[PDB]
């Protein structure tokens, strides 16, 4: 089965990635709601997950250039805001929100 | 207990930090089984969550619990040096007690 891990620092989706692989696993990608509960589970704050439209705009697919299926939007998202918003996260909700890849969140980590 | 392995060598300080930071530790066998799986997971050679830091020749983990099993290669634990404070896990699934200065892969443990 899948396991995930949070972290406890925040860091921009590079380093996420980076920590992930540290182990390796990878960034947290949900493809359906009891995965996405179980990451809800071990996420105590906002934290990434790894989907990106940084190939195509408003196409999401995991780090590896796989186009998702599940997604989880809050309302009103993904809206792409200011000069641009590439990244994932799960909100303390479970719902998701689209935010720049720079920014800093939590990551949670996925491995099998 | 889930056992992951990292790709990189790094001191044991540094080894603890990347477990910690998964809100995991550092992988402490505690019988034959665990030890066998841990040394699987390891592609080479790996720093295990024991240390005799506190007390010379005291084993215990990084929680301070005295270890009861043990795996010991031929020889060890020997503090040979000035000191070897740390434990690794060998590829021949023994162990050895080394520098904790010094770098070798590191393998987390979780539950
Ligand atoms: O910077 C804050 C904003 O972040 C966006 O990603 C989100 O869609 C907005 O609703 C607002 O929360
Ligand atoms: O530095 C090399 C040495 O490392 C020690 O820990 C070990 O006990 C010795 O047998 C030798 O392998
Ligand atoms: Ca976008
Ligand atoms: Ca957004
Ligand atoms: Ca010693
Ligand atoms: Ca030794
Ligand atoms: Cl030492």
């Amino acid at each position: 089965k899948k396991y995930f891990m949070s972290s406890v620092r925040r860091m921009p989706l590079n380093r996420a990635k980076a920590l992930c692989s540290e182990l390796q696993g990878t960034v947290a990608t949900p493809r359906n709601a009891e995965e996405n509960r179980a990451i809800q589970n071990v996420a105590k704050d906002v934290a990434f997950l790894g989907i990106t439209d940084q190939r195509t705009e408003n196409v999401f697919e995991d780090l590896t250039g796989n186009r998702v299926r599940y997604t989880n939007w809050n309302e009103g998202e993904p809206n792409n805001v200011g000069s641009g918003e590439n990244c994932v996260v799960l909100l303390t909700n479970g719902k998701w929100n689209d935010v720049p890849c720079s920014d800093s969140f939590l990551v949670v980590c996925e491995f099998s």
